[PDB]
């Protein structure tokens, strides 16, 4: 009644880690519970491929890459991830006439460069990549089912619009679950297009209602539903997408399956700001990922994001100001591996003593303690800023121990392997 | 009349539903840490007077695999200690024959032992404890046992464990794991904690006279000092179960005057060759170095992955047993060759990425294989069936990669998972 309800998955038969995540469906941190076993079905909104990707895009896809690496590499969940490519869009159509190359060729160019930028940043590719151009037929079938369930109507011009009022009336459906307060051819202004009648000279596709294009949001419901099904464990995106885009996805999918909860956990990354405003192509304040990579390394850019909680906004000071700290941390990690590898290489079993000393025991106690601190940090909504700090403090103490104390060779190797494990989870390469 | 075993409480512990073959219960029981997700683990090390052979490799590689499963796969926190027996009747005898010092001999063969372990991709333990470096702690340990009235001093200057006194206590049982295996001594089954040294043997000072540690006291002393009064895991070859390991439990119980020093005692089966344990005594042994001039580390580790860690295995020489290992290694190598190249050369610009029914079928088999292997590892580290699960998955990936249009992301995900399992096995491709 007047407020959306959320149903936590049952814990029986599920992998229970006591992980808590910031869920935009509850606007709170709640325990994460798989729908089935240790499996996570995850859909993340992808880019609109008409121009270069910038540092703001890097923040979202790197941040959810880190979260994915924590879920899989650290907690041993089984993640099945899908990311779409929006290769049909008003921006793509307009840009293609300006550039006087085919719309498919333009979209394929900037999709190719998007994945190259992701690879440059050590971002894992998803399990599946779904292009709108390859799913238009499935989109048409999806819209047909929504109409059959009486949740969409066809205008005379040949467009199809979602019927918000009819959808709300159903007791099992609520519109705008995550931003309830954000709410001629249409019944009501809040109705949004599932199928757009095509304007002349635009690319178009056949449908039962006439030549047209998919609407802004129908592509994501169709693709996620086809591959992942009627319940998603995780759906992700930047916070700007929460409404209208993500709330409208929930309405479309609920209308298709005629059920109440298409997504269990909705995660939204915070925006990267530059001089107080979201980094955006519109504001012309953006730094491309390629330009960023001519000045800084993949590790340094990922450290920038590791230092900022994924779901909070962050301020990026350009001209290297924000990257001063990132460069210092990367340099100390590189030097740590140089030193510890050298101490291991030069260790002589024949002459050195291996008595387990008080100094050895103290370092070990700090080592196991650091493992538990980092475990709590990851459970605490993927708190990488504090996990990174824990590693820094441990490295500070290993450096002291290596300089003076007689070194336990096995202890140093064990610690090196643990730090490698955490850095693999972070996406750092040393 | 029969020893009791106390399962650790589950409250506050990492619970995986792993079951292990525990020699204290002679059965498979659920593994529960004493504290959190931590595992304090002590494993008996080699007697460093000669080269290590394939039998030694079997025990240490097998427990290396178990360790990698516990840490890499289940995410336990393992604190492992391995001793080096550098003072021993064997070392002393070998050192006089070769006319070199006892320490120089032990340091040579310790060095070759760790080099052989590294060659087999066996991880070093957290701590390495040499007896020569712990003699003083051994003396203090024996003093406490005497103070608790569980050991006595002979006239010659030896110290013997008092089995009869130890048994009498209701909180103590002697020979917990092999109960049926049981002049200067009260009873013949008493064993030395301290041996009075002949003036020509190497020796150390003590309250009872110049002597050497007994065969078993060193492990109780070292494990107790570093790990404490409760060990999550203690491991060794099956031959060590009695008298060596049962005597470790008695010594440590007498020291702490409690009832359970080890929660889980794991014993690897013997590698036999032509029906007899591979042994230096039988002169039937193959050194690890000799083995590595004929076969690779991967092939040798696959040999052990194909045999359950706690069962005996027979090794047929002249390559008979290794034919299967080489075929498996070759099929892994070619699988990685194809999938790595398909990933590297894949072109996103030109390829179509619709999620087809063939993609969905492979993916379903992929997730299914993940669960099969999880059950296999929980089933007392059943690596033979986990390895076969990987083989079956690879057969289907090969079919999919050759003809069907490939999902680049799905192939990468599958590659990373198989790397993950191979890291757990200790294979390198
Ligand atoms: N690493 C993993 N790989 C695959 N599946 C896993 C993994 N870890 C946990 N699972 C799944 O987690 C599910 C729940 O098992 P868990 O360890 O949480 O104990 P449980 O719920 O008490 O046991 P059960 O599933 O037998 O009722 C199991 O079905 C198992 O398949
Ligand atoms: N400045 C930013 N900080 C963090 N995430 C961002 C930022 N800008 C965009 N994102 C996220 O990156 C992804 C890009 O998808 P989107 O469809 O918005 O791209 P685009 O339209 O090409 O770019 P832009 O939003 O700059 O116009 C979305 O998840 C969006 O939330
Ligand atoms: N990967 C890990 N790294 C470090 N410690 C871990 C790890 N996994 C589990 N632990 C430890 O295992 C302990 C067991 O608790 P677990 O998370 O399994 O749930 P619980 O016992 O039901 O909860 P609680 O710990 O709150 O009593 C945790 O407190 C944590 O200290
Ligand atoms: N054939 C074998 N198969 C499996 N494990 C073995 C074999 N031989 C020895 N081991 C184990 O290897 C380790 C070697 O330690 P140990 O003190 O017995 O070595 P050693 O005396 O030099 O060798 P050997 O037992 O051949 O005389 C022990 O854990 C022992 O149980
Ligand atoms: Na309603
Ligand atoms: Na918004
Ligand atoms: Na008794
Ligand atoms: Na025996
Ligand atoms: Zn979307
Ligand atoms: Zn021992």
């Amino acid at each position: 009644g007047s407020l959306p309800k959320w149903n936590q998955p049952s814990k029986e038969g599920k992998k229970i880690t006591n992980l808590f995540v910031n869920n935009s469906l509850t606007h709170s941190k709640v325990e994460f519970i798989p729908q089935e076993g240790n499996k996570i079905k995850w859909y993340a909104c992808g880019p609109t491929v008409y121009d270069a990707a910038h540092l703001g895009h890097a923040r979202t896809y790197v941040s959810f890459d880190i979260i994915r690496r924590i879920l899989v590499n650290y907690f041993k969940y089984d993640v099945f991830m899908v990311i779409n490519i929006t290769d049909i869009d008003d921006k793509i159509i307009k840009r293609s006439v300006e550039e006087k190359i085919g719309f498919t060729e333009l979209a394929r160019k900037w999709e190719y460069e998007f994945w190259e930028d992701m690879k440059s940043l050590n971002v894992l590719l998803p399990t599946a990549i779904t292009r709108v151009s390859e799913y238009v037929g499935d989109i048409v079938k999806y819209i047909e089912k929504i109409i059959e369930n009486k949740y969409a109507y066809v205008s005379e011009e040949g467009s199809v619009y979602f019927d918000i009022d009819e959808f709300k009336k159903s007791e099992k459906h609520f519109y705008a679950r995550m931003e309830p307060l954000s709410v001629k051819k249409k019944k009501n202004a809040y109705d949004f297009a599932l199928w757009k009648s095509s304007k002349p000279n635009e690319p178009h596709w056949d449908s039962p209602w006439g030549k047209g294009r998919p609407g802004w949001h129908i592509e994501c419901s169709t693709m996620a539903s086809n591959i992942l099904g009627d319940v998603l464990d995780i759906h992700s995106g930047g916070i700007d997408l929460r409404f209208p885009h993500h709330d409208n996805e929930l309405a479309q999918s609920e209308a298709f399956f005629d059920h109440s909860q298409w997504v269990n956990y909705f995660l939204h990354s915070g925006h990267l700001h530059i001089e107080g405003l979201k980094m955006s192509k519109s504001l012309k304040n953006f730094i491309t990922i390629k330009n960023m990579l001519t000045k800084y390394t993949s590790n340094q850019i990922r450290i920038l994001f590791l230092l900022n909680k994924w779901d909070n906004f962050m301020n990026y000071s350009p001209n290297g100001e924000s990257m001063v700290q990132c460069i210092e941390i990367d340099k100390s990690f590189t030097n740590f591996f140089a030193i510890i590898l050298m101490k291991i290489k030069n260790f002589d079993l024949n002459s050195c003593n291996l008595y387990w000393s008080d100094a050895d025991n103290k370092l070990n106690l700090l080592f196991r303690q650091t493992k538990n601190k980092i475990h709590e940090h990851f459970l605490d909504n993927f708190n990488t800023p504090d996990a990174l700090l824990a590693i820094q403090k441990l490295i500070t103490e290993i450096n002291i121990y290596m300089d003076k104390e007689k070194i336990q060779i096995g202890l140093l190797l064990e610690i090196k392997h643990y730090i490698n494990f955490i850095f693999d989870t972070f996406g750092l390469i040393y």
